[PDB]
């Protein structure tokens, strides 16, 4: 009766893909997590009067030089990519991973969403809203913007992954 999800969290060290998804399954804030340890939770939650088991796989970044499989994981129903608002780094690296993830995955039926994390981090930030915002509409995908901070925009981030899965 329930529906299962799984979800990877991809982007560049440091972004806050640790952060975020802990917001998400814990309600908390934390202020640093492994850097280079993969991990996994589990979250169950209720959307749209919908029940979903969620499995958030949590990776350890990747940068430009990071290697990704050649095909894709039938198991993996939704792909995160995660850059911080205040790293232009980031941003690039967001880039090159969307291209490989691509090159991975092909043409199959698997959502892709944009998120620029950091966002209260206002006096600090390097990429404006617009530039995410049309990056992700150039690879026909949804775009958000999140803090770690406040829990509900780690949850809005979660959950449209999962509404974008069911279109
Ligand atoms: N102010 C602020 N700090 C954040 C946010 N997200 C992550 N951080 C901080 O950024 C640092 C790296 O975050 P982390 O989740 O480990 O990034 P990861 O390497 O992508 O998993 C940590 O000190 C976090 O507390 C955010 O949205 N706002
Ligand atoms: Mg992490």
């Amino acid at each position: 009766q329930s529906k299962s999800r799984k979800i990877a969290i991809l982007g560049y060290r440091s972004v806050g893909k640790s952060s975020l998804t802990i917001q998400f399954v814990e309600g908390q804030f934390v202020d640093s997590a492994d850097p280079t340890i993969e991990n996994t939770f589990t979250k169950l939650i209720t959307v749209n009067g919908q029940e979903y088991h969620l499995q958030l796989v949590d990776t350890a970044g990747q940068d430009e030089y990071s290697i990704f499989p050649q095909t894709y994981s039938i198991d993996i129903n939704g792909y995160i990519l995660v850059y911080s608002v205040t790293s232009i780094k980031s941003f690039e690296v967001i880039k090159v991973i969307h291209g490989k993830l691509l090159d991975m995955v092909g043409k199959v039926q698997i959502p892709i969403m944009l998120v620029g994390n950091k966002k209260d981090l206002h006096m600090e930030r390097v990429i404006s809203y617009e530039e995410g915002k049309a990056l992700a509409e150039s690879w026909n995908a949804a775009f958000l913007e999140s803090s770690a901070k406040e829990n509900q925009t780690a949850v809005d981030v979660f959950r449209r992954i999962i509404l974008e899965a069911e279109k």
